[PDB]
């Protein structure tokens, strides 16, 4: 890792085998004795949407769905399906800048969700520092997928012109997986 890497506790990340079923990485099927939530980062234009199903009883990701270019309505429909598959799991939705259609459709489709708008660097810092702490404590468990692990590895610290800390992907990379995971783990106790 670089000097400015955010996830200094990557060595304590638990790596889980999975089956790739289309856009889903399935670690395990629904356990009805457990309670789940889903961290949801939507894709605005050609950005990736990522939905991370977290078993709140074990702290392990059960399923992660990722794609780009899906229509807004299809993103909501895929989220509905995931929620229903995991016992009407509640969605932690980053509602910031998603547009009226997704917001309206979450309600119109009766999706079980709570808003967590990632509306500033301060909110992002809260989410990320919680994920990083849980990770160092050996409480984060994710599909053992190189794309996921690489996005975590390449998440780094930078300073703005005003001196404020920001966190983002190295180079010209993506962080939708990082954010989806952080949205899920925001609920984990
Ligand atoms: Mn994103």
């Amino acid at each position: 890792p670089a000097m400015n890497s955010v996830f200094s506790g990557l060595d304590m990340l638990i790596l889980l085998p999975y089956e790739r079923r289309g856009t889903r990485l399935v670690v395990e099927d629904y356990r009805p004795d457990h309670i789940y939530c889903i961290g949801a980062d939507f894709g605005k234009n050609q950005d990736y949407s990522v939905f991370s199903v977290l078993d709140l009883d074990t702290g392990a990701i059960a399923c992660l769905e990722r794609m780009n270019g899906a229509t807004w309505s299809d993103q909501v429909a895929r989220l509905k399906a995931l929620s229903e598959d995991y016992g009407h799991a509640y969605v932690v939705a980053d509602t910031w800048g998603v547009g009226d259609a997704i917001a309206e459709e979450l309600d119109a489709q009766g999706i079980n969700y709570t808003p967590l708008p990632v509306k500033s660097s301060s909110v992002k810092e809260q989410l990320i520092s919680n994920l990083a702490l849980l990770m160092e404590k050996g409480q984060v468990a994710v599909p053992n997928d190189k794309t996921i692990l690489d996005e975590l590895r390449n998440f780094r610290y930078y300073r703005t012109a005003s001196g404020n800390q920001v966190m983002r992907a190295y180079g010209r990379g993506h962080d939708d997986i990082v954010m989806s995971l952080a949205l899920a783990y925001s609920q984990y106790e």
